[PDB]
């Protein structure tokens, strides 16, 4: 019963430790929670175990990051293999190749690769590569997703409330002091809105670099690009010379070739990482060989340096080969029959309930809602304060009964996961449910 | 045995067409690219990098000062064997993260507090993300010809112009292609190592500058430190003005027991880190004082700078930079730097025993070999003419064929598993290199 908020728990000592050598006691701000977070001791497949021994049924695997769950034994194997060769060098390696391969034979779009050390930075890469193709400056994103911690990215991860006068949406600083003209240069589009993204795309079509969309963005409810509105994009960006950048960094896991194979859109780029790297830090950017030759060396200097001390350093490529390879179009499919019984599950929950809600989700990805408001109109998906009260008794009773998922209800399932640990997230689910509405 | 991999049929060569096929000119990294195709590392140990062709070298290059423990270091090894049986990433906080950053507090004096970041790239940019927040300023200072990573505005005038704008001062220059105007109108480049010009341009942007950012001993202009009255100075100037001075010590904190900062003696508002605190596996880390470190707390409301990352202080990350830096003991220091003292003191005797006109530089564990006598503390005498460039690459190929491995810019690091014979080692090789370099029996 969330035993880590007791005075005097193992989670209050740490944070007292903690907050005098780091800022309010935290180094990623997603994994905060008031007045202190639970800590995690250690982890088995898909049970995460905290330092006050309370065991959970893990539904965020750092946030889609650990597809095989805890401590899995065959990534575990290659990169003790590897360690004993040493886990970073002054010289490429095989590994990298091998992971390149496995990526670009899986991901139509992928004719070329290059690693980075986080999403974050292969979404920055991505940006670099399509400003010094086209030459333009700017770039476009989608009002509130969320795309990591760089500058240009991160402007509107949250939105505001109203559009401006011309009905647009604002773009609005996510970090402080913010520089003007940072936010001059992000041309901020509605997700999902075909027509204003026309409009505004057409308004700057000589100025943009790229338009940057995550396919399914978490940020919004986990509901896709819808095909025609996706396909049109395509459209625009090459009429214009625009490169289109997809952010996979999350939906990647949406099947064997991507979400992007699951729309059937072919992005000039896409940024990727997470599971690519099998738990251990990871980005990627990849795309067509024509936009990508901007970082080819062998002509000259290249056109857009790009350096890094660990960029496909032997651990992560060996374990990101190894969770890739894991990944067969079988275990596919498992994941998403796994995922469709799960969200039928808490559709069941909310229906014999009284409450009013949906579930979005594609292969093992879900986001449970509970509201049913239609999440194609992406303003829908900003909630109010009584609906995040409710969100958050929810989430509160999950915690206290053995299951963890991110506060918005987000969550993924980990390969280790079949359908008892299904059955047990929707009978939780239903007792949390009862829980928050007292 | 020659640099075997040059080789047509070679591991290397087989190893490149297929490299070429899924990565741009077969390369990830464009630091380890060299023409026409580079070797390719198989493994190593201890001192020792094995290429895929068989050929053995001395590495005096440790992924770029990174491994500051050679290669495969068993105590690192076994402590991250330790934490795989419990888990590699979790998106719960962890003890580690803890025990990493109360040992970086216990020794930089700076350091009150810190966050973990994936790259020296991140921790560069989160420093200057926080300057910004807390000051609430837009712009930026650095250095010309100064590196720090990829991200945008830390990377403006990597590359020197060459030479000054009509005004006397270094040019902003583009260092990756369709850099936005605005991106190089928002930093200011200052002159390393003079304090007149650096002082004046300062106290004309005062009211835009969030931060000044300078790396104290940059390889990009020969490893020669900032000059003590310099950065004081600086220091001075930017507290008057309210101006974050961030220390970039992503490969300079090997230089001491608490930093390069630490035997300068003056005290940055930010430091970043990254390299060898992670015991070979990817890191970055931000720290300074608690008051700038504020601007990140998510305690008492929404932080004023958000900082996520999925792999920020992964546990083995942490626990590989724990061991790694419990190892680096104030005797491990004080051997690193005799050792290295003993590796210098050797190469300028082969120059003057050759009359080869050169100079070397250097601190701790960390040197730079010079094949001119120009005073680097003018730093636009580190550019290379286009002879001294071919002569330094004849150095460098002769070096590699002859069982050393070190950087193109003859800037090379020790590690802990060297000893005498190593440096022994280098130094002969250095005179045979020097001798091929000349055409000389
Ligand atoms: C869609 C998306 N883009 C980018 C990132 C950033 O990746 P990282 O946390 O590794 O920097 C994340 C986490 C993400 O979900
Ligand atoms: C002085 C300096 N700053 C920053 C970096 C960037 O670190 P990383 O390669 O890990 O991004 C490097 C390599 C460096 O030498």
């Amino acid at each position: 019963g969330n035993v880590y908020r007791e005075p005097g728990s193992a989670a209050a000592d740490l944070f007292e430790r903690a907050r005098r050598v780091l800022p309010g006691g935290n180094t990623r701000t997603t994994v905060y929670s008031a007045p202190y977070p639970p800590y995690a001791a250690r982890g088995r497949g898909a049970v995460i175990v905290d330092a006050d021994g309370e065991e959970r049924l893990d539904f965020v695997n750092n946030y889609t990051a650990l597809i095989h769950g805890h401590a899995d034994p065959d990534i575990n194997e290659a990169v003790i293999r590897q360690l004993a060769d040493g886990v970073a060098f002054a010289m490429p390696t095989e590994h990298e190749i091998a992971l390149a391969e496995l990526l670009t034979e899986r991901v139509p779009s992928l004719q070329q690769v290059r690693f980075t050390n986080s999403g974050t930075e292969a979404v920055m890469m991505a940006i670099k590569a399509a400003r010094a193709y086209t030459g333009r400056p700017r770039i476009a994103k989608f009002d509130g997703c969320y795309h990591g911690s760089y500058d240009f990215a991160e402007v509107s991860t949250q939105s505001s409330g109203k559009p401006g006068e011309d009905g647009f949406p604002v773009a609005t600083p996510y970090t402080g002091g913010t520089p003007q003209a940072v936010l001059d240069s992000v041309v901020v589009l509605p997700f999902n809105d075909i027509d204003g993204t026309e409009r505004l795309i057409e308004q700057h079509r000589d100025e943009l670099a790229a338009v940057l969309i995550d396919p399914n963005p978490r940020s919004l409810g986990l509901y896709p690009a819808e095909p025609a509105f996706l396909q049109r994009l395509r459209e625009i960006t090459r009429a214009y010379g625009i490169v289109l950048i997809f952010d996979e960094v999350i939906s990647l896991r949406s099947d064997y070739g991507g979400m992007q194979s699951v729309l059937g859109v072919t992005p000039d780029l896409t940024a990727m990482g997470k599971i690519i790297g099998g738990g251990f830090p990871v980005g990627a950017v990849g795309g067509s060989a024509e936009v990508m030759s901007v970082f080819d060396p062998t002509g000259g200097p290249p056109r857009a340096p790009h350096g890094g001390t660990f960029n496909a350093n032997p651990v992560t490529m060996v374990a990101g080969l190894t969770a890739m390879r894991k990944l067969t179009p079988a275990e596919f499919d498992r994941l998403a029959t796994l995922g469709q019984q799960l969200r039928a599950g808490v559709e069941e929950v909310l229906r014999e309930a009284g409450v009013p809600g949906q579930v979005t989700g594609y292969g093992s990805l879900f986001h449970i809602h509970l509201h049913q408001r239609p999440l194609a109109d992406y303003r829908n998906s900003v909630l109010s304060a009584q609906e995040r009260a409710f969100v958050g008794r929810v989430h509160e009773a999950l915690m206290g009964r053995g299951i963890f998922i991110t506060p918005a209800l987000f969550g993924c399932l980990s390969t280790p996961m079949g359908v008892p640990e299904v059955e047990a997230f929707v009978d939780a689910f239903a007792a949390a449910l009862q829980d928050a509405r007292g």
